[PDB]
Protein backbone atom coordinates (compact mmCIF):
# COMPACT_ATOMS: atom_id res chain seq x y z
CA UNK A 1 0.00 0.00 0.00
CA UNK A 2 1.34 3.05 -0.93
CA UNK A 3 -0.15 5.24 1.41
CA UNK A 4 1.40 3.18 4.41
CA UNK A 5 4.60 4.69 4.95
CA UNK A 6 4.81 5.97 8.66
CA UNK A 7 3.80 2.16 9.31
CA UNK A 8 6.71 1.06 7.59
CA UNK A 9 8.80 2.90 10.13
CA UNK A 10 6.75 2.10 12.65
CA UNK A 11 7.38 -1.38 12.30
CA UNK A 12 11.24 -1.12 11.43
CA UNK A 13 11.81 0.44 14.87
CA UNK A 14 9.71 -2.97 16.13
CA UNK A 15 11.86 -5.52 14.14
CA UNK A 16 14.72 -3.16 15.62
CA UNK A 17 13.51 -3.17 19.37
CA UNK A 18 13.14 -7.08 18.77
CA UNK A 19 16.72 -7.73 17.39
CA UNK A 20 17.74 -5.73 20.68
CA UNK A 21 15.95 -7.53 23.49
CA UNK A 22 17.24 -10.43 21.15
CA UNK A 23 20.75 -9.07 22.06
CA UNK A 24 19.94 -8.56 25.51
CA UNK A 25 18.62 -12.55 25.69
CA UNK A 26 21.27 -14.18 28.10
CA UNK A 27 21.18 -17.19 25.86
CA UNK A 28 24.11 -17.33 23.52
CA UNK A 29 22.33 -18.80 20.15
CA UNK A 30 20.03 -15.46 20.79
CA UNK A 31 22.89 -12.74 20.55
CA UNK A 32 24.60 -14.94 17.70
CA UNK A 33 21.46 -14.85 15.83
CA UNK A 34 20.77 -11.60 17.08
CA UNK A 35 24.28 -10.73 15.12
CA UNK A 36 23.54 -12.14 11.95
CA UNK A 37 19.87 -10.81 11.98
CA UNK A 38 22.32 -7.29 12.36
CA UNK A 39 24.93 -8.55 10.12
CA UNK A 40 22.12 -9.04 7.07
CA UNK A 41 20.52 -5.63 7.59
CA UNK A 42 23.78 -3.35 8.06
CA UNK A 43 24.32 -5.36 4.19
CA UNK A 44 20.53 -4.20 3.00
CA UNK A 45 21.45 -0.40 4.35
CA UNK A 46 14.34 3.33 3.93
CA UNK A 47 16.72 2.66 6.68
CA UNK A 48 20.39 4.96 5.82
CA UNK A 49 23.60 4.25 6.65
CA UNK A 50 23.17 6.78 9.80
CA UNK A 51 19.74 5.60 10.96
CA UNK A 52 21.46 2.70 11.87
CA UNK A 53 24.60 3.67 13.05
CA UNK A 54 22.67 6.31 15.71
CA UNK A 55 20.40 3.23 16.48
CA UNK A 56 23.26 1.01 17.57
CA UNK A 57 25.04 4.51 19.47
CA UNK A 58 22.48 5.54 21.77
CA UNK A 59 20.97 2.09 22.42
CA UNK A 60 24.62 1.05 23.31
CA UNK A 61 24.55 -2.18 21.34
CA UNK A 62 28.44 -2.69 21.49
CA UNK A 63 28.40 -1.95 24.87
CA UNK A 64 26.76 -4.83 25.66
CA UNK A 65 28.04 -6.90 23.22
CA UNK A 66 31.76 -6.16 24.44
CA UNK A 67 30.77 -7.05 27.76
CA UNK A 68 31.37 -10.85 27.62
CA UNK A 69 30.40 -11.74 24.21
CA UNK A 70 34.31 -10.99 23.29
CA UNK A 71 35.23 -14.60 24.31
CA UNK A 72 34.63 -16.22 21.12
CA UNK A 73 36.72 -15.76 18.20
CA UNK A 74 33.57 -16.33 15.59
CA UNK A 75 32.21 -13.59 17.27
CA UNK A 76 34.51 -10.95 17.04
CA UNK A 77 34.36 -11.03 13.40
CA UNK A 78 31.26 -10.79 13.01
CA UNK A 79 31.13 -7.95 14.87
CA UNK A 80 34.33 -6.76 13.12
CA UNK A 81 31.89 -5.84 10.41
CA UNK A 82 29.44 -3.57 11.95
CA UNK A 83 31.76 -1.89 13.59
CA UNK A 84 33.36 -1.03 10.54
CA UNK A 85 29.66 0.43 9.11
CA UNK A 86 29.43 2.59 12.43
CA UNK A 87 33.05 3.98 11.48
CA UNK A 88 32.91 4.82 7.79
CA UNK A 89 30.18 7.53 8.85
CA UNK A 90 32.12 8.58 11.60
CA UNK A 91 29.03 7.52 14.71
CA UNK A 92 31.63 5.69 17.30
CA UNK A 93 32.13 8.09 19.73
CA UNK A 94 35.60 8.79 22.32
CA UNK A 95 33.85 6.67 25.09
CA UNK A 96 33.13 4.15 22.41
CA UNK A 97 36.89 3.58 22.07
CA UNK A 98 37.46 3.59 26.13
CA UNK A 99 34.94 0.38 26.48
CA UNK A 100 36.62 -1.11 23.71
CA UNK A 101 40.11 -0.80 25.80
CA UNK A 102 38.36 -1.34 29.11
CA UNK A 103 37.41 -4.90 27.96
CA UNK A 104 41.61 -6.08 28.67
CA UNK A 105 41.24 -4.41 32.06
CA UNK A 106 42.04 -7.30 34.55
CA UNK A 107 40.08 -10.02 32.48
CA UNK A 108 41.42 -13.44 31.10
CA UNK A 109 43.77 -13.71 28.79
CA UNK A 110 41.88 -15.00 26.14
CA UNK A 111 39.66 -11.91 24.94
CA UNK A 112 42.08 -9.24 25.46
CA UNK A 113 43.95 -10.55 22.23
CA UNK A 114 40.65 -10.69 20.49
CA UNK A 115 39.78 -6.94 21.48
CA UNK A 116 43.45 -6.23 20.45
CA UNK A 117 42.81 -8.55 17.06
CA UNK A 118 39.72 -6.76 16.22
CA UNK A 119 41.57 -3.43 16.83
CA UNK A 120 43.91 -4.54 14.32
CA UNK A 121 41.65 -4.84 11.80
CA UNK A 122 39.49 -1.61 12.54
CA UNK A 123 42.83 0.25 12.77
CA UNK A 124 42.82 1.51 9.09
CA UNK A 125 39.59 3.03 9.21
CA UNK A 126 39.75 4.48 12.38
CA UNK A 127 40.04 8.39 11.96
CA UNK A 128 43.73 10.30 13.47
CA UNK A 129 41.58 11.39 16.30
CA UNK A 130 40.40 7.87 17.23
CA UNK A 131 43.84 6.85 16.53
CA UNK A 132 45.45 8.86 18.39
CA UNK A 133 43.60 8.50 21.75
CA UNK A 134 44.03 4.46 21.51
CA UNK A 135 47.89 5.40 21.51
CA UNK A 136 46.89 7.46 24.60
CA UNK A 137 45.24 4.70 26.20
CA UNK A 138 48.25 2.48 25.21
CA UNK A 139 50.40 4.83 27.76
CA UNK A 140 48.11 4.84 30.50
CA UNK A 141 48.27 0.99 30.14
CA UNK A 142 51.92 1.14 29.64
CA UNK A 143 52.01 2.95 32.94
CA UNK A 144 50.29 0.25 35.00
CA UNK A 145 51.23 -2.38 32.81
CA UNK A 146 52.63 -5.54 33.79
CA UNK A 147 55.60 -8.04 32.30
CA UNK A 148 53.29 -9.84 30.39
CA UNK A 149 50.54 -6.93 29.64
CA UNK A 150 53.49 -5.04 28.17
CA UNK A 151 54.54 -7.55 25.50
CA UNK A 152 51.70 -7.83 24.46
CA UNK A 153 50.81 -4.52 24.49
CA UNK A 154 53.93 -4.35 21.76
CA UNK A 155 52.17 -7.68 20.65
CA UNK A 156 49.15 -5.06 19.41
CA UNK A 157 51.78 -2.35 18.70
CA UNK A 158 53.62 -4.24 15.80
CA UNK A 159 49.89 -5.13 14.73
CA UNK A 160 49.46 -1.50 13.93
CA UNK A 161 52.31 -0.92 11.70
CA UNK A 162 52.28 -4.24 9.22
CA UNK A 163 49.08 -3.89 8.19
CA UNK A 164 49.78 0.09 7.86
CA UNK A 165 48.80 0.72 3.76
CA UNK A 166 49.49 4.09 3.97
CA UNK A 167 53.10 5.14 6.10
CA UNK A 168 51.14 6.96 8.31
CA UNK A 169 49.73 5.49 10.91
CA UNK A 170 53.47 4.07 11.32
CA UNK A 171 54.58 7.10 12.03
CA UNK A 172 53.01 7.17 15.41
CA UNK A 173 53.87 4.04 16.15
CA UNK A 174 57.39 4.34 15.82
CA UNK A 175 57.04 7.47 18.13
CA UNK A 176 55.77 5.16 20.49
CA UNK A 177 58.34 2.79 20.45
CA UNK A 178 61.49 5.67 20.48
CA UNK A 179 59.82 6.65 23.50
CA UNK A 180 59.19 3.19 24.98
CA UNK A 181 62.45 2.51 24.33
CA UNK A 182 63.74 5.45 25.76
CA UNK A 183 61.91 5.03 28.84
CA UNK A 184 63.86 4.57 31.60
CA UNK A 185 60.76 3.18 34.17
CA UNK A 186 60.35 0.52 31.43
CA UNK A 187 63.25 -2.57 32.85
CA UNK A 188 65.70 -3.51 29.91
CA UNK A 189 63.71 -6.49 29.16
CA UNK A 190 61.11 -4.71 27.29
CA UNK A 191 63.67 -2.55 25.72
CA UNK A 192 65.03 -4.92 23.32
CA UNK A 193 61.29 -6.25 22.23
CA UNK A 194 60.46 -2.38 21.61
CA UNK A 195 64.09 -2.11 20.04
CA UNK A 196 63.25 -5.69 17.80
CA UNK A 197 59.70 -4.12 17.17
CA UNK A 198 61.12 -0.92 15.43
CA UNK A 199 63.80 -3.04 13.56
CA UNK A 200 61.07 -5.50 11.91
CA UNK A 201 58.62 -2.49 11.28
CA UNK A 202 61.46 -1.17 9.45
CA UNK A 203 61.87 -3.98 7.94
CA UNK A 204 57.82 -5.90 6.89
CA UNK A 205 57.05 -2.11 5.75
CA UNK A 206 59.07 -1.58 2.39
CA UNK A 207 56.31 -0.92 0.29
CA UNK A 208 57.32 2.45 -0.45
CA UNK A 209 58.03 3.83 2.89
CA UNK A 210 61.23 1.97 4.23
CA UNK A 211 64.85 3.74 2.74
CA UNK A 212 63.38 7.12 2.21
CA UNK A 213 62.94 7.14 6.21
CA UNK A 214 65.89 4.99 6.91
CA UNK A 215 68.05 8.32 6.62
CA UNK A 216 65.59 10.33 8.47
CA UNK A 217 65.31 7.49 11.40
CA UNK A 218 69.00 6.40 11.22
CA UNK A 219 70.25 10.56 11.30
CA UNK A 220 67.28 11.63 14.17
CA UNK A 221 69.18 8.27 16.22
CA UNK A 222 72.44 10.09 16.26
CA UNK A 223 70.51 13.57 16.98
CA UNK A 224 69.45 11.80 19.94
CA UNK A 225 72.90 9.97 20.69
CA UNK A 226 74.03 13.88 20.18
CA UNK A 227 72.80 14.88 23.71
CA UNK A 228 74.20 12.59 26.67
CA UNK A 229 71.20 11.46 28.38
CA UNK A 230 71.48 7.93 28.78
CA UNK A 231 70.15 7.76 25.57
CA UNK A 232 73.49 6.34 23.87
CA UNK A 233 73.01 3.18 24.69
CA UNK A 234 69.60 2.19 22.99
CA UNK A 235 70.77 4.60 20.49
CA UNK A 236 73.96 3.18 19.46
CA UNK A 237 72.94 -0.12 19.00
CA UNK A 238 69.42 0.85 17.53
CA UNK A 239 71.40 2.37 14.45
CA UNK A 240 73.59 -0.94 14.61
CA UNK A 241 70.71 -3.41 13.77
CA UNK A 242 69.63 -0.82 10.73
CA UNK A 243 73.27 -0.43 9.38
CA UNK A 244 73.53 -4.29 9.19
CA UNK A 245 70.23 -4.19 7.08
CA UNK A 246 69.96 -0.97 5.64
CA UNK A 247 73.45 1.11 -0.78
CA UNK A 248 74.68 -0.12 2.89
CA UNK A 249 78.66 0.14 1.09
CA UNK A 250 78.41 3.80 0.68
CA UNK A 251 76.06 4.68 3.04
CA UNK A 252 78.60 4.31 5.73
CA UNK A 253 79.96 7.00 3.84
CA UNK A 254 77.16 8.77 3.02
CA UNK A 255 77.12 8.86 6.86
CA UNK A 256 80.34 9.37 7.55
CA UNK A 257 80.73 12.48 4.85
CA UNK A 258 78.59 15.13 7.04
CA UNK A 259 76.70 12.79 9.96
CA UNK A 260 80.68 11.46 10.53
CA UNK A 261 79.97 8.05 12.14
CA UNK A 262 83.14 6.70 13.71
CA UNK A 263 84.49 10.39 14.46
CA UNK A 264 80.80 11.17 16.40
CA UNK A 265 80.97 8.11 18.73
CA UNK A 266 84.99 8.96 19.78
CA UNK A 267 83.64 12.42 21.22
CA UNK A 268 80.12 9.87 22.74
CA UNK A 269 82.96 7.72 24.62
CA UNK A 270 84.99 11.10 25.39
CA UNK A 271 82.21 12.81 27.00
CA UNK A 272 81.35 9.57 28.57
CA UNK A 273 84.66 8.77 30.44
CA UNK A 274 84.80 12.16 31.72
CA UNK A 275 81.59 11.87 33.30
CA UNK A 276 82.31 7.90 35.34
CA UNK A 277 85.46 9.48 36.43
CA UNK A 278 83.84 12.89 37.70
CA UNK A 279 82.21 10.53 40.86
CA UNK A 280 84.82 8.05 40.45
CA UNK A 281 86.59 10.17 43.04
CA UNK A 282 84.02 10.79 45.42
CA UNK A 283 81.78 6.99 44.49
CA UNK A 284 84.23 4.63 44.01
CA UNK A 285 82.89 2.68 45.92
CA UNK A 286 80.59 0.96 43.40
CA UNK A 287 80.61 -1.88 41.02
CA UNK A 288 81.05 -1.98 37.14
CA UNK A 289 79.45 0.83 33.35
CA UNK A 290 80.95 -2.49 31.50
CA UNK A 291 77.46 -2.62 29.41
CA UNK A 292 78.47 0.80 28.32
CA UNK A 293 82.10 0.57 27.36
CA UNK A 294 81.17 -2.90 25.68
CA UNK A 295 78.30 -1.71 23.27
CA UNK A 296 80.14 1.45 22.53
CA UNK A 297 83.00 -0.28 21.01
CA UNK A 298 81.16 -3.33 19.78
CA UNK A 299 79.41 -0.27 17.59
CA UNK A 300 82.84 1.17 16.16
Amino acid sequence: VPGQEETVKNLEIFRLKMILRLLQISSFNGKMNALNEVNKVISSVWLTAERMAEWIQQNNILSIVLRDSLHQPQYVEKLEKILRFVIKEKALTLQDLDNIWAAQAGKHEAIVKNVHDLLAKLAWDFSPEQLDHLFDCFKASWTNASKKQREKLLELIRRLAEDDKDGVMAHKVLNLLWNLAHSDDVPVDIMDLALSAHIKILDYSCSQDRDTQKIQWIDRFIEELRTNDKWVIPALKQIREICSLFYRHDLINQLQHNHALVTLVAENLATYMESMRLYARDHEDYDPHVQEVQERLNFL
